[PDB]
């Protein structure tokens, strides 16, 4: 189709190659796949990570919390690979050129990041197991150990109906938000969320619920919806299922 939705499509394999010669996904793992490269940990003030090609070595700030550097790594392997690769790296400088072609580059260093440490199987396994559900959600993120937008996410892509997933924290507000497939009904950040929705109800009685109601639209409007959540320390996390 388009460019980008093609770029996009290759990064993604590319991921699916380097780690698919690796025995799972945890840091250390990520560390080993890398084939003759010089990694270090230090300091480098506001820069997360940085890729210094010609000395094929990778930089990760040793201040920030572990999460962000595990991510800032899956990225700037990404980084790597793609250099690696000509025949897409070409591909970009023949319909993009200039910030342009920089902005696009980390979109996709991006995309990488994401797939590297989710894997298309580790979804459909768990949506297979547990739905499209704020439950799988929780887990995703849990056994991917990546941050709750960053699960968001990567499970919409994957997914067959109708359904929004949410990220919820007290105030309440939505936090972070995004739709399967062909929905084009959004819920906005902000949005708050009524004590009375079942979202809620689970958060001070840290109970999994799971019943129907509604998507709780800040246009007032209360579309309907099955919903099931998942509560942990401070979030809810949440799939509205339209039909
Ligand atoms: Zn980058």
């Amino acid at each position: 189709p388009t460019a980008l939705a093609a770029a996009k499509a290759r990064m993604r394999e590319l991921a699916a190659s380097y780690g698919a010669g690796l025995p799972g996904r945890d840091t250390h793992s990520l560390m080993h796949g890398l084939d003759g490269i010089t990694l270090t940990f230090m300091p480098m003030g506001q820069r997360d990570g940085a890729y210094d090609p010609e000395h094929h070595v990778i930089l990760i700030n040793s201040q920030v919390r572990p999460e962000r550097q595990r991510f800032t790594l899956a990225h700037e392997i990404s980084h790597a690979l793609l250099l690696g690769d000509d025949d897409l790296l070409s591909d970009l400088h023949d319909e993009y050129e200039g910030d342009r072609l920089e902005q696009v580059i980390e979109t996709l260093c991006n995309v990488g990041a994401a797939a590297l440490l989710m894997p298309a199987e580790l979804i459909d396994d768990l949506l297979t197991r547990f739905g499209p559900t704020g439950r799988a959600l929780a887990e995703l993120a849990r056994r991917a150990d990546v941050s709750a937008t960053s699960a968001l996410y990567a499970l919409a892509e994957r997914t067959a109906p109708p359904v929004i997933y949410a990220v919820c924290a007290l105030s309440l507000t939505v936090r972070a938000s995004s739709a399967s497939a062909g929905v084009k009904y959004s819920l906005s950040a902000g949005t708050p969320v009524p004590d009375d929705h079942p979202a809620a109800l689970a958060l001070d009685t840290r109970l999994p619920l799971a019943q129907d109601s509604y998507v709780p639209f800040r246009s007032g409007r209360r579309m309907p919806a099955y919903v099931d959540a998942f509560p942990e320390r401070q979030r809810v996390l949440v799939s509205f299922a339209l039909p």
